């Protein structure tokens, strides 16, 4: 069984000071790790929204997951979506305006949380048109939550779904 745990990363706010164009137990944003030979090493990153995690199901496989001294253990998930939710149903309903800027909170693997803002590429498909967002980020940034104005998450960092 692969050692799996989440550990808190910041607040998931809307950052007003953050830097523009591409130079690329409680709610928040975690680093999700599993512990190593040699250390953690980081493999994705998960929201926690009304006592419910959101990660991708890539990054967790469906393992279980240690936060604190309680084993939190997954509700629903889709392979084709990336998606898993942890101890709850999905909570995340938010969706991009197709027009108004985003603001990514990145958590590098090694790197503090930041927050970057840019407009995500806009593309066409059969399930209605896509925003893309695509930086030069490492894999374990994967699951990073992508913000709205209001700081609401319309997205995880892997694939934004726009409604107007
Ligand atoms: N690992 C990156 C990745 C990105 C997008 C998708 C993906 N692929 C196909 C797809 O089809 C649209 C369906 C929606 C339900 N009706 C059937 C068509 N959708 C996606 C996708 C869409 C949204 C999100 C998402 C990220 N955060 N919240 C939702 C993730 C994957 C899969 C992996």
């Amino acid at each position: 069984m692969a050692d799996l745990e989440l550990e808190r990363a910041a607040d998931v706010r809307w950052e007003e000071q953050a830097e523009i164009s591409g130079s690329s137990l409680e709610d928040g944003a975690y680093r999700i790790k599993q512990k190593g030979i040699l250390g953690y090493s980081q493999i994705g990153a998960g929201v926690y929204k009304e006592g419910t995690f959101h990660t991708m199901w890539h990054v967790t496989r469906g393992a279980v997951l240690m936060h604190k001294g309680k084993r939190i253990e997954p509700s629903w998930a889709d392979v084709k979506k990336d998606l898993i939710s942890y101890g709850g149903g999905w909570k995340l309903e938010g969706e991009w305006k197709e027009g108004e800027e985003v603001q990514v909170l990145a958590l590098e693997p090694g790197k503090n949380p930041r927050a970057v803002q840019t407009k995500p590429g806009l593309f066409k498909t059969n399930t209605g048109t896509i925003g893309a967002v695509s930086l030069d980020f490492s894999p374990g940034t994967s699951g990073s939550p992508i913000v709205d104005k209001k700081g609401k998450v319309v997205g995880l960092y892997g694939i934004a779904n726009t409604e107007k």
